[PDB]
């Protein structure tokens, strides 16, 4: 079931024609890899295509669409383990798991992502500072490697090196077929949330450094990257935790695990309204309200700067607002500890996502941003990238050589390849 198809990432740029295999038959997939391994443009897995860049395409090669492998094999409330095919998506998983009092332990800002894509990008969420990234919660996975064998990987077993190279490995160690995830127990589908509004970058940072982060499992902020200082870096901060049944109002206690401008705006009254609106304590909120509040020709850019380099982070934010490039939708968060995966994106520090309209000079400006991010100890996220250079990437990820070595062992013939692997010289 092969079709020549034109593939892009979610950004709809850097287009690339590939032979797309789409089949629910795992044995067909094993044979397609073993076939590619005989004859040399290789293969890469694809999930739901929500990564903005070029990690899920392979120009003139094979792309295996994993979404048809979407069986949930089992869910267990006592062990908190789910056993699922890699093509299962987090929305599907959230729905299926709620009736067991289980919560998907790491959720990104859209639930249309596959488990395979979640592992391969080692995705993070609003709870990174309390929960780590997705890879921290994988207890096993079955990896179809270049030799056509399916390998059972665990984080502390004898194949730990390959497991942790696969986490964050952008599909370049093989095809994740199936995994077991440890879910988070919950008594409800709701959050209890506190809101705070700051008037400056200095305050934003202050709020995230005063120790209050430890009282919240989930935390993120909308961020002003346009206004000149002092307003620059002012934020609507939303923080919280999963509610217990005891904390819900009467109306919702019976089904606790359910799911289902003007002239004033820019002046003093507007400022007061927004400040009041964004300030609250103990507000009960569902998933959409707390986690996806947005449900009511761009360049996506995300970077993190090590915690200690706070002055340097501020400098970068100033560079952005003074650039002449205007990003209105900005997400800020303080990441917590990193994990063992050599290519994992998150590190403890100041994370920000920005979104720039594509216009003259942007390309060259974002290259300079890369340079500053690199210089200040930070990195970019592959899930949001199609334009950075191999030299920059390699310097941002000093464990890349360590990772490349692992990849060479498991794929000596370069059976697995993508546009991204060639661009960033991970091939
Ligand atoms: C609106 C929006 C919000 C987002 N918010 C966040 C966020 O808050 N946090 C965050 O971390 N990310 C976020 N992302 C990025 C997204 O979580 C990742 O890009 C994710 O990897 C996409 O999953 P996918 O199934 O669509 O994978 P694809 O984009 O199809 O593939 C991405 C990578 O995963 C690999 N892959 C997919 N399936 C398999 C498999 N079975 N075996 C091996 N490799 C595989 C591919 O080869 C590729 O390298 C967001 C994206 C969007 C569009
Ligand atoms: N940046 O991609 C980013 C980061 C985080 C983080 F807090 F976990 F770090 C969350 C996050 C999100 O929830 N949603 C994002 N989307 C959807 C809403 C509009 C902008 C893109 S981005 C994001």
């Amino acid at each position: 079931t092969t079709t020549a198809t034109r593939l892009t990432g979610w950004g709809r740029t850097a287009p690339s024609v590939a032979n797309v295999l789409r089949t629910p038959d795992a044995e067909m997939i094993v044979k397609a890899v073993a076939r590619v391994a005989e004859s040399g443009r290789g293969a890469i897995a694809r999930g739901l295509g929500r990564s903005y860049g070029d990690n899920a395409q392979n120009g003139g090669g094979l792309v295996i669409d994993m979404t048809p492998l979407n069986t949930i094999h089992s869910i267990d409330a006592d062990t908190k383990l789910v056993d699922i095919d890699a093509g299962v998506n987090l929305d599907q998983l959230m729905k299926a798991a709620l009736p067991f009092g289980l919560w998907v332990p790491v959720l990104p800002g859209t639930r249309q992502v596959t488990v395979g894509g979640a592992i391969a990008c080692d995705i993070h969420g609003k709870n990174h500072h309390s929960a780590g990234s997705f890879g921290n919660h994988v207890r096993s996975m079955d990896l179809l490697t270049a030799d056509g064998e399916i390998r059972h990987l665990t984080p502390t077993g004898e194949d730990a090196e390959l497991f942790w190279a696969t986490v964050g490995g952008n599909g370049l160690t093989g095809i994740i077929m199936r995994a077991t995830i440890e879910m988070t127990p919950t008594s409800t589908a709701y959050f209890i949330a506190d809101g705070d509004v700051t008037a400056s970058l200095d305050e934003t940072i202050a709020l995230h450094s005063d120790g209050s982060e430890a009282r919240y499992t989930y935390s993120s902020a909308w961020f002003d990257a346009i206004s000149a200082p002092p307003k620059l870096g002012r934020a609507a901060v939303s923080r919280g935790r999963l509610a217990t049944v005891e904390q819900l109002p009467a109306k919702l206690r019976s089904e606790p695990l359910k799911f289902d401008a003007n002239k004033y705006t820019f002046g003093p009254i507007g400022e007061l309204w927004y400040r009041k609106s964004g300030t609250y304590r103990g507000k009960v909120q569902n998933l959409t309200q707390f986690y996806h509040p947005l449900d009511m020709g761009f360049l996506q850019y995300q970077f993190v700067i090590p915690t200690e380099a706070v002055d340097e982070f501020k400098k970068i934010i100033g560079v952005i607002q003074a650039s002449g490039h205007y990003s209105f939708l900005n997400v800020f968060k303080l990441f917590g500890p990193r994990n063992q995966a050599p290519l994992s994106f998150p590190i403890p520090g100041w994370n920000i996502c920005v979104d720039f309209p594509i216009k003259d000079g942007l390309g060259k400006f974002v290259s300079e941003l890369d340079r500053r991010v690199l210089e200040f100890g930070g990195r970019l996220y592959t899930a949001k990238d199609s334009r950075t250079t191999a030299e920059t990437f390699h310097a941002m990820y000093p464990r890349v050589d360590e990772w490349i070595s692992v990849r060479r062992k498991v794929d000596p013939l370069r059976v697995f390849a993508s546009d991204m692997a060639r661009r960033l010289e991970l091939l």
